[PDB]
């Protein structure tokens, strides 16, 4: 069982400069919430972009895909490839070359859609692209404590 969750902006924008182009707490909490006890899957890059107080993500394996070797990421599983990484529910975090890994292997993608205009640009990178081979339920257009307009889909494979 392999899920994929990510963030996005309606222009398929997941990060920018080594970050995340917005902030949106209900994302965070709705984060949380579904990977807290669970495997957590994620690029070297993706590892190296949490802030430093929540690196390692408390209370769930964390394990780091990466070519390098030796590589000491301190709490942390290191592996040199995906299918080390996955040998119950583990989730796949990020970022945009480990999820065009995982999505083949993967049964469940949680997406949240921000509102935000962000054009991609050139080194941008971008939420994986759900074919109709996913079959996705949406919650409402709901406006956060701080202002943004989000919204929740939850996609299944057919
Ligand atoms: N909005 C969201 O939901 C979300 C989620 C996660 C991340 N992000 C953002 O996305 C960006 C990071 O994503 P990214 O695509 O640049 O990087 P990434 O997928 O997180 O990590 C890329 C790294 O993964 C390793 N890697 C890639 N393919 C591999 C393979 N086949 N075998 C072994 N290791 C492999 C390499 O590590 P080495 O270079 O060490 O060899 C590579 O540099 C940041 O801006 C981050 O903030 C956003
Ligand atoms: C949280 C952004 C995000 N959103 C969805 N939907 N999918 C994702 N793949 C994703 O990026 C995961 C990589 C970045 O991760 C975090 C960075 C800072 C804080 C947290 C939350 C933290 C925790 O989880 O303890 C606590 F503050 F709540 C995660
Ligand atoms: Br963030
Ligand atoms: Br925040
Ligand atoms: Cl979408």
């Amino acid at each position: 069982s392999v899920g994929l969750i990510w963030a996005q902006s309606t222009s398929g924008v997941i990060g920018r400069d080594g970050g995340i182009p917005w902030r949106l707490p209900e994302d965070l909490a709705h984060f949380k919430r579904l990977t807290m006890g669970h495997t957590v899957v994620m690029g070297r890059r993706t590892w190296d972009s949490l802030p430093a107080a929540h690196r390692p993500l408390p209370g769930r394996r964390n394990v780091v895909v990466t070519r390098q070797t030796g590589l000491v990421a301190h709490g942390a599983q290191v592996v040199g490839s995906l299918e080390q990484a996955l040998s119950a529910a583990t989730w796949v975090i990020g970022g945009a070359q480990i999820y065009a890994l995982a999505l083949p292997l993967a049964n469940r993608c949680e997406v949240t859609e921000v509102d935000v205009d962000l054009p991609p640009e050139d080194e941008d990178a971008l939420a994986p692209v759900l074919d109709q081979t996913w079959a996705g339920t949406s919650g409402e257009w709901l406006v956060s404590r701080s202002g943004l307009r989000y919204r929740m889909h939850s996609y299944r494979r057919l």
